[PDB]
């Protein structure tokens, strides 16, 4: 069985490169971040523009939702993160402490913590309520490309241009495991047993966290320059989804590693993809020659 993702909506509005798209956990919204210093909120199902959220002084590299879909966090070149009330569009907290661009961010499942990764080579853990930095992890020896909490928030996985993926005990900040090309993206599988890692040699790899071994390798896409998001699609067939520097969305069969679909339409690097939490829907977003978000729907 292969998916049949077809274009449903093109979301225009950003005036520079889109950096990240994420579906709200309740499935209602897509959030987009951009080099244009803005967050935009869109209807997940009708693609309808809802609102612009502004306040960062420089471009945004990443955005992430709280578990209840009420808050966003953004990571910016202004060296801050901002926590946003999505309903009001208001900045609740500015998280200050990184000494260079903040590149990546995520809430834990409880959504009492935010993890961030920075060009300053550190991973920070922040208290959402106070906006204060709880821990600074001397995580890497080059810019941090991705940070992600596992299913219960007990672990953080980080990746870096230093070629390392590290797994951190959230509660203590201690490194549990180091899992040489630059690692441009990492995240835990929904069940937290696997880590998906991108390297800037046109390769995605599925790792068994507990055993520390590579189970699957996905190739055929172009990825030598940008930190391109990748996803587990789990609503229908079990796919791996990624953007690509050849302007396509790549979908692989997770088990067989065969490319099952390439989605055409973007006119620049597909930097970010997201999979809808309940429906067979993909969001894709592209760099500055395109600047659009596309919503795609499949029957499986
Ligand atoms: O965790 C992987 C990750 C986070 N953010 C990105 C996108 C980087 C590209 C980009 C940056 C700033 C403006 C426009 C585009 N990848
Ligand atoms: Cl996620």
């Amino acid at each position: 069985v292969k998916p049949n993702y077809a274009l449903k909506f093109t979301l225009a509005g950003h005036t520079k490169a889109v950096s990240s798209v994420k579906f709200s956990p309740n499935g209602e919204w897509l959030a987009s971040s951009s080099a244009d210093k803005l967050i935009k909120i869109w209807g997940a199902y009708d693609g309808k523009f809802e609102k612009t959220i502004s306040g960062h002084k420089l471009g945004i590299s990443d955005v992430a939702w709280s578990s209840d879909s009420n808050l966003l966090v953004s990571a910016s070149d202004d060296k801050t993160l901002k926590i946003w009330d999505v309903s009001s569009g208001k900045c609740l907290k500015t998280l200050k402490g990184h000494s260079n661009y903040v590149f990546c961010c995520n809430f834990n499942p409880q959504s009492n913590l935010i993890v961030s990764g920075s060009f300053d080579e550190s991973v920070r853990i922040w208290d959402v309520k106070t906006g204060k930095c709880l821990k600074t992890l001397p995580a890497h020896s080059d810019p941090v490309s991705a940070v992600h909490f596992n299913r219960d928030g007990s672990l953080i996985v980080s990746s870096s241009y230093d070629g390392l993926c590290r797994i951190w005990d959230t509660a203590s900040g201690q490194c549990l495991k180091t899992l040489n090309p630059p690692v441009s993206f990492v995240k835990f599988s929904p069940n937290g047993k696997y880590i998906l890692a991108a390297t800037l040699d046109n390769t995605l790899k599925l790792w068994d966290y507990s055993k520390g071994k590579c189970l699957k390798t996905y190739t055929g896409h172009k990825n030598e320059k940008y930190c391109i998001f990748a996803n587990f699609s789990v609503t229908g067939g079990k796919w791996i989804v990624s953007g690509s520097e050849d302007n396509l969305v790549y979908i692989w069969n997770l088990q067989t590693k065969e490319i099952v679909q390439k989605l055409q339409g973007h006119t620049d690097v597909v930097i970010s993809t997201a999979c809808h939490p309940t429906e067979n829907i993909i969001a894709s977003a592209a760099l500055e020659n395109d600047k659009t978000i596309k919503l795609w729907k499949s029957d499986c």
